[PDB]
């Protein structure tokens, strides 16, 4: 019988109301089975269930009215589909259960019901068994209508060995022992919620845990090994479900909160209801190891995890096309929550640094609007990118200033209360802001790509404004929230832009004029006359006369605008000189982001010369800075993390002081047998420099496999792949790819480090293209990992060969890569790289050579 329904979408008739899953994995055989009852009811006559599922080795399918019948099973494994026919049709509105019995095999990937593995101290390995649905993985695990909207309630029961213990969303009620060595473990009945939300996990993981004020047990699980780290997390779990009750008005509705950290994991995080899930990077503290940036990012991981609950639990996007409606809402909550929570980290000054990333992507032909169309699940992963993310929240925060916190506030309370258990459009959040014109603004911020690029005139007293698309004609317009400050006033003015132009009269005439304030304005501002000369000798002679995120928001713009010829490269490069006086973290670090890149693109060409020169200038231009850094941990998150990036730059750049004290720290460290409590801050530039003999390399290698600290791993992969040595680089690869001595959670990491390596750069790229088939089946087309892989191997070539070998190489895989957006992003990032590099390099040369430093 052909297959009876011809699309990707389910039909919306046969409506599911509740799952009872019963599974049992066996974790010697790597294996599983279970048995799924969905209780449906069909809102129009039909004798066709149509319901997804993918790789299940479905034995048997029954159907049951409220008697029992057979079900015949169809399958359709392109559409990921399966058609159960019945002998009658179903009767409208009456409750039918579908019985399903299925096999299927533990995941080798980092989805669907995967296994997972960790070794003891003794060098025994162990073997747990995890779930990772989101987005289309729950169809690996059980038959369902695998889709976001069809929302259900679920009775999970899990069957296993004594030795393991199994957590899933909900409490345990009880536990039944079936036969010998045979348990079934029975959870409490989630809320309604959808597929992607359901989670299990079958381990011997050890917990530690925590009442809030309000009656929620929160608990973080990990292995037996790695529990004495939890704490740090259990204390910021805490805080942040308790800000949320708090602060949304909307309690959190389950008894208990689990933040499980598995050791193979291939996202960040993820946002299970009642049990989050972690990489164990992002969530483990060790409080004599880890760095001041991974203890931030365990405190923004939780906050973003635990902000789902509301957004995207409890209020779920409609279609993965309004993804940004959980994704932007969670990333934008982390900076709300944690700037209440944790002060100390100071975490709103760094908001605007996701901005600038979410346009690197957004300034592209390539790029798509924040809600668009997706159908399959390639396309579904490629969703969860900077522009859902970074994007949206930037888009998020450009609102709050416009509204005003407050009305802001109210709005995302009636949205959440109003849709509390359904689904929601872009449509809905924008009525629940307006019922505090909201929707046609946002409308023009989330149905088109891209950016405007706001250009100001000064004549006197008026001052003239345009708006056009940034696009490194399509016409596009926005209504633009615009914000300036002058020289004569440093209150946030503010002007809304809705046409292609408008004009405004300053009370009197000024010496400069400083628009988007704070940069909280997704768009990017040119000043036409002398407006960049004025605003160069500003932060020259008094650099303190605008905010830190202000001169931030010049240097990136100034750099962005001779990307298309607004701006001459001298020009952004003389204004980049008055960091020789910046003391601040975001400014100093946007300095960094915008010039690093250039020479990462002269690495990868026969410009040595041009290249040594111009790392000498960055060093030169940041030398009293680095100076001052003193080689311990003292200090605020900012002044850490600040200390422990110049250190590294000024090492791997060879300046003579800091190369130096890392050469001598890392021969004390090996004396020392790595006994040496090297200070966390200096220790990337120290194993960095000590990576660079052989010596140096096997023995920091020789300390990894005893590592139980996530920053230390991550310290150590760092400094091997910088590593000059091409054999050591292909081992590299090799081995984080099969996993046993390095994990393969590392490998997209890896991949791009060697191919940032300005040596070893060719190996990745190549190791890409030669190991294709095996990463996608690991990572999944469309997966953020791929992409990164993709773009970390080939985003920073500037010639038409290479432009080419990327053109040629993704075009021949037809199917299984052709159309990834990542291909068509590196693609159109070489040809601007090829440009800029052909227009500018001399330009440069030119300008290095002036030594205006120096003068
Ligand atoms: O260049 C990089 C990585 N990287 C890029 O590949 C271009 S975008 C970028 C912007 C800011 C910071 C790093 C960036 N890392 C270092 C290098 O020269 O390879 C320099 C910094 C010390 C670590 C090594
Ligand atoms: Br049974
Ligand atoms: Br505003
Ligand atoms: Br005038
Ligand atoms: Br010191
Ligand atoms: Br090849
Ligand atoms: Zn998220």
């Amino acid at each position: 019988t052909p297959f009876p329904w011809n699309k990707i979408r389910l039909p919306e008739y046969v409506i599911p109301v509740h799952y009872d899953l019963l599974i049992h994995a066996q974790l010697t055989t790597l294996t599983f089975w279970g048995t799924t009852k969905v209780e449906i009811t069909a809102s129009q006559p039909t004798s066709t269930i149509i319901l997804h599922s993918h790789h299940l080795q479905i034995s048997r399918a029954t159907l049951r009215k409220g008697s029992e019948e057979p079900l015949q099973v169809l399958e359709h494994p392109r559409q990921e589909q399966i058609a159960l026919l019945a002998p009658e049709p179903l009767l409208v509105g009456l409750p039918y259960t579908v019985v399903i019995h299925y096999a299927g095999q533990l995941s080798e990937t980092f989805h669907g019901f995967y296994k997972s593995t960790y070794r003891t101290k003794e060098g025994e390995l162990r073997i747990l068994a995890s779930t990772q649905f989101e987005p289309t993985a729950a169809r690996m695990a059980f038959p369902c209508f695998d889709e976001p909207a069809f929302k259900a309630s679920f009775s999970i029961k899990i069957r296993r060995e004594p030795r393991h213990l199994a957590i899933s969303n909900m409490p345990l009620v009880k536990s039944v022992t079936v036969a010998e060595g045979l348990i079934e473990d029975h959870f409490d009945v989630t809320v309604k919620m959808s597929t992607y939300l359901v989670a299990f996990i079958i381990s011997d993981f050890e917990s530690v845990s925590k009442i809030t004020k309000s009656g929620v047990k929160v608990s973080v699980y990990a292995v037996p090994d790695k529990i004495n780290q939890a704490d740090y997390a259990l204390d910021a779990a805490v805080t942040l479900l308790e800000f949320y009750e708090d602060y949304f008005s909307i309690p959190y509705p389950l008894p208990k909160q689990d933040l499980a950290a598995i050791p193979d994991f291939q996202s960040g995080a993820m946002e299970n209801w009642g049990l989050t899930t972690y990489r164990e990077s992002a969530l483990l503290f060790d409080a004599e190891k880890s760095s001041a940036s991974s203890k931030l990012g365990i405190t923004m991981t939780v906050a973003h995890e635990l902000a789902h609950q509301w957004f995207g639990n409890l209020v779920t996007m409609e279609w993965w096309n309004d993804l940004w409606l959980n994704e932007g809402f969670a990333k934008f909550m982390e900076f709300v929550s944690v700037s209440v929570t944790h002060p100390e980290l100071k975490v709103g000054d760094y908001f605007f640094g996701k901005c600038f990333d979410a346009m690197e992507v957004d300034a592209l032909q390539s790029s798509h609007p924040v809600s668009t169309p997706v159908e399959n699940p390639a396309q579904i992963r490629e969703m969860f990118d900077d522009v859902s993310y970074d994007k949206g929240a930037c888009i998020l925060n450009m609102l709050r200033e416009y509204l005003s916190a407050d009305a802001f506030k109210s709005g995302i309370v009636q949205y959440l209360q109003k849709h509390s258990y359904k689904n929601t459009k872009n449509e809905d959040l924008w009525d629940s802001m307006a019922s505090i014109d909201v929707k046609t603004m946002m409308n023009t911020w989330t149905l088109q790509k891209g950016f405007p690029l706001i250009t100001i005139t000064v004549r006197g007293r008026n001052v003239h404004m345009k708006q056009e698309h940034y696009m490194k004609d399509t016409g596009y317009l926005w209504h633009v929230p615009l914000t300036f400050i002058t020289s004569k006033s440093d209150m946030v003015h503010r002007f809304l832009l809705k046409t292609k132009t408008d004009v405004l009269i300053l009370p009197e005439e000024v010496e400069w004029i400083k628009f988007n304030v704070g940069m909280n304005g997704y768009y990017i501002v040119h000043y036409e006359d002398d407006g960049w000369d004025s605003l160069t000798g500003l932060l020259k002679g008094t650099h303190t006369a605008v905010s830190s995120n202000d001169r931030a928001s010049l240097i990136n713009n100034a750099f962005q605008l001779v990307s298309i010829g607004k701006l001459s490269i001298e020009k952004a490069l003389d204004l980049s000189l008055y960091l020789k006086h910046e003391t601040e973290i975001m400014p100093v670090f946007q300095g960094l982001n915008e010039l690093i890149p250039m020479y990462k693109l002269m690495e990868k060409r026969d410009m040595n010369e041009v290249e040594t020169q111009f790392k000498a200038f960055l060093i030169r231009l940041l030398r009293d800075l680095i100076d001052k850094q003193t080689w311990t941990d003292e200090g605020s998150v900012s002044e850490r993390m600040l200390r422990s990036q110049l250190l590294l730059l000024a090492c791997v750049h060879n300046y003579q002081p800091c190369v130096q004290r890392a050469e001598g720290y890392f021969r004390k460290w090996k004396e020392s047998n790595g006994q040496l409590s090297l200070p966390v801050d200096v220790t990337l530039a120290v194993f960095a420099v000590g990576a660079q003999s052989t010596e140096g390399w096997d023995f920091l290698y020789s300390k990894y496999q005893f590592s139980l600290s996530s920053t230390e791993k991550s310290q150590i992969e760092f400094a091997l792949c910088r590593t000059q040595n091409k054999e050591k680089l292909q081992w590299l690869l090799d081995e984080s790819f099969k996993g046993d001595k390095i994990k393969t959670q590392e490998f997209p990491q890896i991949l791009t480090l060697i191919g940032r390596n300005p040596v070893g750069y060719p190996l990745a790229w190549q190791f890409l293209r030669k190991n294709w088939n095996k990463l996608v089946q690991k990572f999944e087309l469309g997966s953020s990992s791929i992409a990164h892989m993709v773009m970390g191997t080939t985003n920073q070539f500037s010639t038409r060969t290479r432009l080419e070998e990327v053109k040629g190489f993704f075009s021949s895989l037809k199917e299984n890569g052709s159309q990834l957006r990542c291909v068509q992003q590196t693609i159109e990032t070489i040809e601007e790289n090829i440009g800029w590099m052909d227009k500018n390099f001399d330009k440069i040369r030119v300008w290095l050579q002036s030594e205006k430093l120096e003068r």
